[PDB]
């Protein structure tokens, strides 16, 4: 018996990423729709820069994979507005160059 289970060895990363919008979902709705499971270290929409529309995806990012695990396991394909929300690790989390952590 299964259903999909929690993420695999994403232990090598930490940042979350969220995508799929309807042009009106906005970062604010995503904020309280994702931080609710724990927190939202970052929430923004990489939309256009010279028009009144968007690319069709956001970029919520989580500073902690644990809060991202539950939110993603409870928001991936959760169809927030009627389009089928998408949630997945942003792969990021490593330290910058000339430094380590």
């Amino acid at each position: 018996m299964s259903y999909g289970r929690p993420p695999p060895d994403v232990e090598g990363m930490t940042s979350l990423k969220v995508d799929n919008l309807t042009y009106r979902t906005s970062p604010d709705t995503l904020r309280r729709v994702f931080e609710k499971y724990g927190r939202v270290g970052d929430v923004y929409i990489p939309r256009d820069r010279y028009t009144k529309e968007s690319r069709g995806f956001a970029f919520v990012r989580f500073h902690d994979k644990r809060d991202a695990e539950d939110a993603m396991d409870a928001m991936d394909g959760a169809v927030l507005d009627g389009r089928e929300l998408r949630v997945q690790m942003a792969r990021y989390g490593r330290p910058p160059d000339s430094h380590h952590s």
